[PDB]
């Protein structure tokens, strides 16, 4: 009656870590993005699939689906299938390459585009959603300039922990509202607004460029511990600096004030994903 092909090709491994591998494949002549989950990293790979199973997001600023896979084994291999986009994380795009502000607003309002889609609930639709991991390794660059959000492991859905450089105060400190959905978009405004000032850094003005870092590179180690992050969050109240040289260009004065709004120790002073947007089609 018919033939399911359902052959993937493993060609190279783009990533390896805990979490298990990232490899291109191919499909039917196409590239394919297969991530082989680890034992470690087993729950990440059942949220998902819950995820999936309960509304098939589409949205141009998402890492598109197209399959979850269970095999058995004499143990059993868990496979998350997306789209594959060669470029690559905006960690490793934004290390090698500078931007002019056409490209910088593009790959920001690309971002929040996919944030206020995950966090909106629509009707007849989706439930709302928080990424609770977003970071700049967990976001794709696409060939038209856009980026797209990854890994939605441990997010969760409205109607473990994420990456401690990332972590927003209430985190840190322990007072989050747990029983309360809006804490968690809240989280997410966090760390976009970090993933914002990585991105603004990298953008040219007046023949200027910060090299790439990393959210509090210049007061944390490498794999910081939780307490490393909460002196320097919660204790100290520090914020990632803002360089001089941005206060000489509109764009990046623009992107600081927006930056400032996303790092309010209280939460409900955030702005909303909806709110960057606007403010970010306004610049320029
Ligand atoms: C099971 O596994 C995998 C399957 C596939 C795949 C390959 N060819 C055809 C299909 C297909 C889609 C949809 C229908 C419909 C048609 C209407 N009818 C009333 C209900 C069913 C049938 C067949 C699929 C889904 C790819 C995979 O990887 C990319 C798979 O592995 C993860
Ligand atoms: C998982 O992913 C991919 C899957 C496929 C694919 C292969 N066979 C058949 C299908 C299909 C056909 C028909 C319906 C509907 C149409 C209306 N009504 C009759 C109900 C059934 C659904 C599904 C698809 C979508 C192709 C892909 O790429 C070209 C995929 O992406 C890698
Ligand atoms: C974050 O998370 C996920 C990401 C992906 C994913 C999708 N497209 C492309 C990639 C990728 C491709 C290529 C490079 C490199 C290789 C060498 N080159 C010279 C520079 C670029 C890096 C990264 C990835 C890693 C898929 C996932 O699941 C299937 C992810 O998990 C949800």
């Amino acid at each position: 009656q018919r033939t399911v092909a359902r052959d993937i090709t493993l060609l190279e491994c783009v990533g390896k870590g805990r979490y298990g591998e990232v490899w291109r494949g191919s499909w039917q002549g196409e590239n394919v993005a297969v991530k082989i989950f680890s034992s470690r990293d087993e729950k990440s790979w059942f949220r998902e699939t819950e995820l999936y199973n309960t509304v098939m997001l589409r949205h141009e600023n998402i890492l598109g689906f197209i399959a979850s896979d269970m095999t058995s084994r004499h143990s059993t291999q868990l496979w998350l299938i997306t789209h594959y986009h060669e470029m690559g994380s905006l960690y490793d795009y934004l290390q090698l390459t500078t931007l002019d502000t056409v490209s910088c607003l593009r790959i920001v309002l690309s971002i929040a585009s996919g944030l206020a889609h995950l966090h909106i609930e629509i009707f007849g639709g989706k439930p709302a959603i928080a990424h609770r991991d977003l970071k700049s390794k967990n976001i794709l660059v696409k060939k038209n300039g856009q980026c797209c959000i990854a890994d939605l492991g441990l997010a969760v859905m409205h109607s473990r922990v994420g990456t401690k450089r990332y972590m927003a105060p209430e985190v840190l400190d322990e007072t989050i509202q747990v029983d309360c959905f809006d804490s968690y978009k809240r989280v997410d405004i966090w760390a976009f607004g970090l993933v914002l000032w990585e991105v603004a850094r990298r953008m040219v003005s007046n023949g200027i460029v910060e090299d790439y870092k990393p959210p509090f590179y210049d007061v944390v180690p490498n794999d910081p511990s939780f307490e490393d992050m909460r002196k320097v969050v919660c204790v100290d109240q520090q914020r990632p600096n803002i360089p001089n040289r941005w206060f000489s260009d509109p764009t990046l004065t623009s992107l600081a004030k927006l930056m400032k709004e996303c790092w309010y120790q209280n939460p409900s002073a955030r702005l909303t994903a909806l709110r960057i947007k606007k403010t970010l089609t306004k610049i320029d």
